[PDB]
């Protein structure tokens, strides 16, 4: 405020009167001493202001020198690294407490944001406010959770997917509000005790998931006016018409698995399928208007 | 910087045959890489001269709060507006505390000659909540060693400890647990004696909490609390009310104000005038 | 400073009727604050510019060692005139592995990104020493990954985990708590095993302690080990000689010398010569 | 004390940390000033300080094997050697075989008395005294009580013990 | 070595053919570019070397901002931080090995070495060899100890004065060559005990060490010739006669408290008196030649 315009009011009033030099030309060569330009358009032609440039070189000099759509991911784990890794290309937000953290986040194609995700403050330093979702991985579930009852009181409706880390706490996750939770300890213990006698359950699991498996596996949607609605999931033949098997099918927010052969199919309905992708497209058509 | 000058102004003396006024004035504008040019090297004897001279010349009233914590960062919440400076050890704390819009003094507050590098020495008082009621203490202690008749607020963590620290030279002291503690027994039942405390404390509530003197020769002096009824005439509640330092809460109905008391009241802040009015000369 | 340096040769062109050859070559030596003077304000419209582009304008082969242990460190202090790089994961290390003549790869040997960053790929050998047994194996699979035939040399905690080091990848594996352990107890009575290994090992000793090879087409190919009278003819102790991958220590009388042996003996450097000629086509 | 350090044969030191390595060594000179103190040096920069305080045969692994490393990177044999002989396993024993008053050998030159021929033990080095010289000059001389230090099969161990009595 | 050379040797080479300047004058105005002086006396005059102006504005400007008698204390303790508060005015010098110490010793008016006193090259950082004397007070008794035979094996001979903290390792400490082992948990602990029915042993050791009490607690020699020498300690009277009481007197490297009366007087003897500094003349006088 009044350091470095001590000094220019200072340099600009020794340079009006000890070189004889107006307003405009004593502040313009004031500018250009203390910003060590020096064009020379004003140099010290009187010893009485080359005593005064030496001055103005010092309390000038050295005060011139020192007064010179989204997708929130909260935590920074290798869920959550694991999970920008698949959203290359979106925009994400990852906001975590760590600052080393921001170069790994960066470089993976995220940008960061240096905060506490419990803190609201921060949630907020990351536009939770309508982001597409937000995906919370905190180092503790009481952590996980907390932060959550966060994002409620902010965008109370946004999406919320969060890790469960012990299976125990569930359900206080979803009550705190997650949408969906993950708990990669029990699909992990459980492909673990079912790969004892033979491997196929966590290949299919962990491949599916995999890009590299021509089989992909989509969410397809039953649009409204359907040439399959009211129709049989078996009168469809699904599978053989267009290849795509139909694992289940998502009524809302749940989903019945390899629903039964009379099950009939309303609009809005997902189905979830796995199949090459020439043949997903089959499904789509298959499907339309 | 003083040799430089000194060897910067003697090789543009006899090097450029200048003044000594012209040697300096030089000097000044090459280390500085001003260069306002009124004086370049004409000759290859002061050119490695400007040379050497680049390299070796351009290269050439108050309250004190001790200790932070959650509890003296809710006070210092409530201050804003007054001068404070925070004394504590951690110095990533002073971000914080700026931001909290007070001034920080990275400091021990057990140790004396940090006490006095923030001028607990005559401050309008001393707050103290340290870490640990032992520091705590301590830190007390060392401001009575300064200040001896400053006045100490120190939070106390146990209760064990109350007396100690009003031993130590803690004029009042305040323990949030035992508060806490008792509130949460309390309101097993109903919510309000926890909603009571906690509401008059906060500016929100219109009622505001507030200690009205009874100035000399007041229009009250000697007169019964109760032959003033002054809820009734003012609407101001009395708590109770200060005589000295101590608090009779709901003073007896023969109570005699004696002036220089202090009045505890909740009320509107139109009817804290109301009492100061009905009060006065 | 892209973005002030086409605003500042912007506002050199119109507002001092310069070409752009003129606005720009003006705007680097204002940001750059060395103000030649060949182009000053000279119309107060230029120089209220001159003044705002002053303050937006001045203000805009080898071997790789894994791990980082006294043992490695006295490593490097005999790869010293090799190209070698250090590659470990606490920075303050860097200053020195530096000092100590070698490079430093700020790194984590167990991840192969960083493996790379040092270019185990393509080095003479690999040394691995991490803190513990489990990570020194970690990094070993991590290089196989890579150079799957490099020479990995890992140094055993254990000695419980000696083969999983060489089932991993090792090459060789250097065990010192084991050769220090047996040391010691041999110790007891006298000092001259110890002092054998150590020496030996140690420059200073004239003898120095060298594997000399048995070219194609030696002198002494089909050759009896007793029939070659090595020690006297040359005075180089042969103390064993290497088939391949494996070493016979003392080998008997009748030890046959195929060419491609690797002869170990302990000798004066005059002498290793002597045994390298008595040994040629 | 609690262990009888005065009086036993020898006492092997190695304490997590050089100083309290040393500090123990200190201790143990304060009782039996005499006893055979056999250490080991974590830094290589405080070796003598060990044997300042008393250790009498100091031994340092970290050097032992850091130097193998660096000579292992060529070839492996040096390594191979150092820890072999030390190992059971290998029939070659490393064996200190000392000249016993009034040998066979006494004044006798090392070239002279082609051991290594005669006896198959090869000499590695003879230790006079408190020193040992590896890879003795031909013009040796076999002063008794001289120690042997040498590799070789056991029953050769024994050829060299008689071809040296009395 | 090559790097602002590289563009010292491009900027003095750009400016002798594209301004026609000589060697003198494309190399003293490269030093004023690249050092943003800019004294003015050589402007790029024309467009060929106003856009290697431009060009030696950067990588001439980016290459010239990157490329641009005492006493050892081993240890910092409140022991040796007491101690340095008494040799205020004598060169002391105190290694130790955290960093943020180095204040506080300066402000305490020694000299600080960053370094660890168990490392000989350290030792030698603050010149150990010929000091004084070497005062030493580590962490922990080892590492003291440990420190010691460090400086034995530079100045074999130096004065070595060190603290022990526990009294089982007194010896061990002088072992590794310590010359003077002071004890303060020991003395401490003594004080404590003998404290407990009057407060004037504690009193006593703590005052006479103290410079407020008058009485200075004082060595003084016994000259060669002296007045006193072969003489008696009682037939010299010598607290009446000077006032100076006679507590011991060190006969070399041992000390004899309150000498019987029959001690006879070498020469070279040091005699331990406290008394008033008046008095401690007198005794000076009392014993000369
Ligand atoms: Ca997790
Ligand atoms: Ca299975
Ligand atoms: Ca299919
Ligand atoms: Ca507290
Ligand atoms: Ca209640
Ligand atoms: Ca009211
Ligand atoms: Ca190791
Ligand atoms: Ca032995
Ligand atoms: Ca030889
Ligand atoms: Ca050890
Ligand atoms: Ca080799
Ligand atoms: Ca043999
Ligand atoms: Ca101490
Ligand atoms: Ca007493
Ligand atoms: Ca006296």
């Amino acid at each position: 405020l009044l350091l470095v315009l001590a000094v220019i009011i200072y340099g600009t009033a020794g340079f009006h009167f000890i070189e004889g030099e107006s307003w405009t030309v004593s502040l313009y060569w004031t500018f250009v001493t203390i910003a060590t330009v020096g064009y020379g358009d004003y140099s010290p032609s009187t010893p009485l202001g080359m005593y005064f440039t030496v001055t103005l070189i010092v309390l000038g000099i050295a005060t011139f020198a020192v007064a010179v759509r989204h997708v929130v991911i909260c935590g920074w784990s290798e869920s959550t690294l694991e999970c920008l890794r698949e959203l290359r290309g979106s925009e994400v937000f990852v906001l975590a407490e760590d600052e080393n953290v921001r170069k790994k986040v960066l470089r993976s194609g995220a940008n960061f944001v240096h905060g506490d995700p419990t803190r609201v403050s921060d949630l907020e330093k990351a536009n939770v406010r309508g982001a597409r979702a937000v995906i919370v991985d905190l180092e503790s579930d009481s952590e996980t959770i907390h932060c959550i009852l966060g994002i409620r009181k902010i965008d109370e409706s946004v999406r919320i997917i969060a890790e469960a880390e012990r299976y125990e706490n569930i359900e206080q996750l979803r009550m705190a509000g997650a949408d969906q939770v993950i708990s990669p300890f029990v699909i992990s213990g459980r492909l673990m005790s079912r790969s004892i006698d033979d491997g196929y359950e966590a290949m299919f699991v962990q491949d599916v998931l995999a890009e590299e498996s021509t089989r992909r596996m989509v969410e397809v949607p039953i649009p409204e006016g359907s040439k399959l609605e009211g129709v049989s999931v078996l009168d469809a033949d699904i599978h053989d018409v267009t290849g795509v098997i139909i694992i289940g099918v998502g009524r809302g927010d749940e989903l019945i698995i390899d629903p039964p052969r009379d099950y009939s199919f309303r609009a809005g309905d997902i189905i979830l399928g796995i199949g090459k992708p020439e043949e997903i497209e089959r499904l789509k058509n298959y499907i339309s208007a």
